[PDB]
């Protein structure tokens, strides 16, 4: 599963959860990713 972040710019990682985006944050396939991997929710 992708790494999930609560904040838009993948600053706050909240673990990798099945729901992933509880809020409209971001997620990525790399914990603290490059700009292009910082996929917003
Ligand atoms: C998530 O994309 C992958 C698939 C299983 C796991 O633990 N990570």
């Amino acid at each position: 599963e992708a790494f999930c972040f609560s904040d838009r710019f993948c600053q706050n990682y909240i673990g990798s959860i099945p729901d992933c985006c509880f809020g409209r944050g971001s997620y990525s396939f790399e914990l603290q990713p490059p700009p292009w991997e910082c996929y917003q929710c």
